[PDB]
């Protein structure tokens, strides 16, 4: 399965993978509210001598209900996976219901 | 025809409609811009003592263009259709146009 | 779900539904064996000022196996919701089965 | 091809085209950040004569990232083509990266 | 609305358009009764600069039914639009008609 | 792109990938010249909180053309990837030609 | 256009057509309720000399409500067209409407 | 081929097929016109040690032109094969044709 | 079957067919080579009081080989079925073949 | 359901079904490793008498992974289903494992 | 590739091409201005003694711009690849151009 | 028809067809049951001066069920014609039925 995104109990997570892609070529971006996401291919620091080298685009959008809260955003690869956790934000504090009649 | 959704001559309106359901088991919820309307099957309060009980899923976003003014909203159930009435806003307080020269 | 139409556990029932349709616009119509349903479009004696007005054709046919016993004949409307009762037959008073030998 | 929208090296542009308006039938309208492009058919001012008169939807929509500075917004139309020049912003003033550890 | 290509009250007459293309990049050809459009992309005398340039083709056929009388042959261009007019013929000067019997 | 399959400069090479999986999960099976791979979902020992686990069959088939030879084996996994890389045969000891005369 | 199969003001009518069929070729036959009509191709009779000969089946069904009056049934056929007059039946001698309160 | 309904020379006949059910999984019903037949998988009184086990629905309608005379209904099953023998009634004994005119 | 258009062993003929249409609706006409047939709907001299009422277009063109030879055309409607007689040409004066050597 | 093919808990089984076919049209051929079945129609030996007499092709392939065992081969036909018995093999003497070190 | 058919840089050049198709089966003939290919199947004068015997439809229409110069006219068969050399015609002896002002 | 492929009444025969390829560009290659043809493309040695030059991939697979008896294996290419002549193999020595009981 390619990817999860999802309001967890508390936060709110993504999850990806890429094949090869190691720690190095991986590179995120934030704005005021807007996340991006950049990963590449270093498939060629090692060496070809290859057919099916893998070479795809990897960079991709994101934008958080509440403007980014910085400080504890994590995120970690391992085994070819990436995954980030960024916090939940505090809304709700007021509402209206139905006055039907 | 399932719903309409318009401006009005004044105001912004919404119309929809549902077998069944009755003035219980209706809801909605506001936010600072958000609407929300929630509808869910009570069809099990009465019996079943049948086969072709209907259930599905009601609720349904919307947006306002400018924040919700809450007072004045209304809205009404009637012969199992739905309708909400809420105020418009006051936009084009400044224009400019062609200079295409 | 749009309409039910089944042999219950003693009679024949049929159940549909229509939007705005109150208890004015309702009709049906018997035969020898032929049952006849005529819904229509009274959604002009309050005001349009609309644009989702919602107009169709309702009347529909249904035959039963046996001559429809008019009497006892019941049906109901409720949250635009129309459901019609009426009494089974009394088939199978004799049958032979297989000599396959 | 029919159009072009894009950031330039230095500011956001648009080009489309369209045949016969000439001058005349073009209008745009400003908003605090939204920009609308209304053209119509004014092929009715010389004389039919014809069969073939096109006639069509023109009017369409846009954003600005920023709020749309007015003033040096500019726009030409020649040979049954327009193209709306309008400034930059200014985003990127802070950033984060990875830790991904 | 692409073209328009018919026989009006008393001539031949062809229509179409084509944005970006001024009074510079046109040329017809005529025939002993064929006539030909050619025009093409003049898009490179100013600038680049770009990403949307417009190219593709336009010259094509056509045959008159009797041979293309020369001298009245009369075209014109305008916002981005070609059309043709030229002379019609002198077609049924005989005719014979059903003997059904 | 998902794999590669091919006879190199000097040997036979296959290269597969997977996310999540790591070097535990991993197994293969030899024959006389079948080979065959079973990798499995281990995404049960360190816990579910999630909706997206990713579960799916990767076990497969191979062929050699000429006995699988056993020891030079070798086979790797990293980042998600899986390649094995197995020593070629010795073919083509005597050939004859077209006489089609 | 091919048909026309309706309840006149006063009775029921079909209206069909058939290319070279003359009178000779028609047939019809009568059952308890149960119309059947005939008509095959005599294009034998004359000669060939041709290519286009055209056969195609022509017989159809036809069922009245109530079994089917004899005496006064009409039918024609000219310029390859049959036409099938018929006395429409007496229905509807009672009725009973809503009771839905 | 599957089945075969068809009016012989002088009755009517069915044939079907089934592989697995046997001289008991068989039964059949009557009505005053309506035939139906019931097979159903007894394959559960052997044992399954098995995959492939076989099941699905087998009971179908028929109705005949007349009610259906019962004393000569004959049937029988071989080789996963069914097929049941029914006399033919005694239509047309009278009948009227074309009066094109 | 619509149409037969063919060279027969002498000359050329075509064959059609239109419902209704009887002996009076029907012209053609000529030209130097062009034939063109033009049929119309007379179905509004005798009375509508119907419904399916059949209108179309029946007009079509052609070209002979060589300039249609006027005396001889021969034409026929009967059942609702036209069909046109006209001579063949006389083509094949000269011929050279191959000398692919 | 037509057929099952599988490697039961000790040997090899086909099963597959035919109505009509009996003890008599059935035969099948071994070779090295080949089995091949060859069912046919003697539909023609009782009568037809029919209009769905029922004809179709029947011989199939089959190769076991090790040459068939002769000896032991077992097969049956009851209720137009066939089955065919075969010994397994004794595949897995010998294997080696990853070294993905 | 089938065929090629162009104006080369002086003359018109077809080239077609048919496997077993001898310097025998081929004709052509010429008209006016209308070239025919007959091409046909011989693959009887040897003999069968095969399935996969070829046989389809060969001869094919042309027309050349002026009326066939017959003189110098050229065509050539090898490898089973048929392809005709004829002359250019003298066009253009007279253009005029836009005057769009 | 593109090619054959069948055990004849002694032995296994090819015959498949290519425009152009003369005796020239063929070759073909036999391994220990493995039969390959590579056909290529010379259409480089007598000069382009054209468009519609042929390219396409010829090399084709086979095995024989013996391994391929070489010496009196034949062929021959003839107008664009390839065909392959091979010795057929001795097989069924021995053989078993059905004991279905």
């Amino acid at each position: 399965a390619p990817w999860d995104i999802k309001e967890e109990e508390h936060e709110i997570k993504m999850r990806f993978d890429m094949p090869g892609l190691s720690k190095e070529d991986v590179k995120i971006s934030v704005e005021d509210n807007v996340l991006v996401i950049k990963g590449e291919q270093k498939k060629e620091d090692s060496d070809d001598s290859w057919s099916g080298r893998s070479v795809s685009s990897y960079g991709t959008r994101l934008q958080l209900p509440d403007n980014c809260e910085k400080d504890k955003i994590k995120a970690e690869l391992k085994n070819g996976v990436l995954f980030i956790t960024i916090p939940k934000t505090k809304v709700e504090r007021k509402v209206i219901d139905v006055q039907i009649q």
